[PDB]
DNA sequence: TGCGCTTCGCGCT
């Protein structure tokens, strides 16, 4: 019902050019495997040192709204991650949702992210480790656009414009992370 | 608040 201006869209998951915030899209869905129940999009809360605020990032403000979300602990569900930038350890989710997967076995994660966030000097173990947790991360690639802008933009009725570099990007990334994931 | 560049801001205003 709250959807995504389609100006932050191509300004905040462009697979080339990174933003000084992230923007997180996700979807619930009931797994025989078909029920497409929660969906939405949030930002990271900035970090605001006239406030003393250190942020917080856009993956712990996921966690922070699963309560509001009212997943039934009888039912099996599976969780997708578009992430405008990978996840990572320090101000991270990496431990948080490790914990969140270990005492939730009902759940299971997917992410897909834009762009790959090495500004973390600990980015491969974040990513390692999600991994280890049974979590899917994975790297955008076309149809992920596609979807993301299908779902969660104010698109009007115009279908999805892919902008320059798109699948160049998205193989080099693809690359890296599986460098990542192989060790 | 808005700007200009843009790695979950910064450093001006
Ligand atoms: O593959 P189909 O079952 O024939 O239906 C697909 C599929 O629908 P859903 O995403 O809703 O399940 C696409 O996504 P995939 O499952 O193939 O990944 C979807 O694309 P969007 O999610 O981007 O909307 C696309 O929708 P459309 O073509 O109406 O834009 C639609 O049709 P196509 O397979 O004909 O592309
Ligand atoms: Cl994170």
């Amino acid at each position: 019902r709250h959807l995504m201006d389609p100006h932050i869209f191509t300004s905040n998951f462009n697979n080339g050019i990174g933003r000084h915030k992230t923007y997180l899209c996700y979807e619930v869905e009931r797994l025989s495997v078909k029920m497409d129940q929660h969906r939405g999009f949030l930002h990271n809360q900035a970090k605001n040192l006239l406030c003393g605020f250190y942020g917080r990032h856009a993956a712990l403000r996921f966690l922070d709204l699963v309560p509001s979300l009212q997943l039934d602990p009888a039912q099996i569900y599976r969780v997708t991650w578009f992430i405008s930038w990978s996840p990572c350890f320090s101000w991270g989710c990496a431990g948080e949702v490790r914990a969140f997967l270990q005492e939730n076995t009902h759940v299971r994660l997917r992410i897909f992210a834009a762009r790959i966030y090495d500004y973390d000097p600990l980015y491969k173990e974040a990513l390692q480790m999600l991994r280890d947790a049974g979590a899917q991360v994975s790297i955008m690639t076309y149809d992920e656009f596609k979807h993301c802008w299908d779902t969660f933009v104010d698109h009007q009725g115009c279908p999805f414009q892919p902008w320059d570099g798109l699948d160049e990007h998205s193989q080099a990334l693809s690359g890296r992370l599986r460098a990542i994931l192989q060790n």
